[PDB]
């Protein structure tokens, strides 16, 4: 009676109910690093989590959330191939049943053991709904995660997984600093596309940065344990909540880097 992620519901349904599944310029995609152009002309990433506020954290099925005040230009993204001022409104992972897949954009093919999405708005446009109905409306700032040794920065969200094991369920979470995800590097690839989720509107630019970070295998378990269900209903452990790469068409990935 709903999208999800189970073999009647899954991505290849979501074309019955969202047409756009079909679209042109939909997300996710596979990166073929010897095919992506070098654009010298593109400028480098600026991240401003300094005055980041999170505020609350959500088991939404589908995935969990962790919110942001974008009240103000407190967390922003800027540079890049961006114009104007983009606000950080909330961030959510992709992952796995095995370590071996997780991540909805491959590199050559390959796979990594979970995807973070940092979710960014337009604030030319006024309103996060205003800005999904523009072709720049949204930026989501990709980051790859790879089973080694944990990340410090990601054990405070690992803490707090048990008390929003179902749908519905939502704590406090306030004083999180998202700096604590990211690589040592800021080097990305580049490219238009659309949200990998209904409704699948294609208004995002998204930026996929090259190095990925580490997490243990301990860490991403515990993603593993969340489950898709509400209360009472019958126990479905949420893991593999992503989108098959979708076909490139008529577009060009840039990269920053050479
Ligand atoms: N100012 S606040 O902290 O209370 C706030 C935080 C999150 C959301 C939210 O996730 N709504 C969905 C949503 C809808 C459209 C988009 F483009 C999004 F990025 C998005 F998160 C809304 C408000
Ligand atoms: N995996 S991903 O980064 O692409 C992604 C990011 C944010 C959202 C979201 O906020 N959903 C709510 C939502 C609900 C109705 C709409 F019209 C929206 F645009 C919208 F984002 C969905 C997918
Ligand atoms: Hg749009
Ligand atoms: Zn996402």
């Amino acid at each position: 009676h709903h999208w999800g992620y189970g073999k009647h519901n899954g991505p290849e349904h979501w074309h019955k109910d969202f047409p756009i599944a079909k679209g042109e310029r939909q997300s996710p995609v596979d990166i073929d690093t010897h095919t992506a152009k070098y654009d010298p002309s593109l400028k480098p990433l600026s991240v401003s989590y300094d005055q980041a506020t999170s505020l609350r954290i959500l088991n939404n099925g589908h995935a969990f959330n962790v919110e942001f005040d974008d009240s103000q230009d407190k967390a922003v993204l800027k540079g890049g191939p961006l114009d104007g001022t983009y606000r950080l409104i909330q961030f959510h992972f992709h992952w796995g049943s095995l370590d071996g897949q997780g991540s909805e954009h491959t590199v050559d093919k390959k796979k990594y053991a979970a995807e973070l999405h940092l979710v960014h708005w337009n604030t030319k446009y006024g309103d996060v709904g205003k800005a999904v109905q523009q072709p720049d409306g949204l930026a989501v700032l990709g980051i790859f995660l790879k089973v080694g040794s944990a990340k410090p920065g990601l054990q405070k969200v690992v803490d707090v997984l048990d008390s929003i094991k179902t749908k519905g369920k939502s704590a406090d979470f306030t004083n999180f600093d998202p700096r604590g995800l990211l690589p040592e590097s800021l080097d990305y690839w580049t490219y238009p596309g659309s949200l990998t989720t209904p409704p699948l509107l294609e208004c995002v630019t998204w930026i996929v940065l090259k190095e990925p970070i580490s997490v243990s295998s301990e860490q991403v378990l515990k993603f593993r344990k969340l489950n898709f269900n509400g209360e009472g209903e019958p126990e479905e452990l949420m893991v593999d909540n992503w989108r098959p790469a979708q076909p490139l068409k008529n577009r060009q990935i840039k990269a920053s880097f050479k």
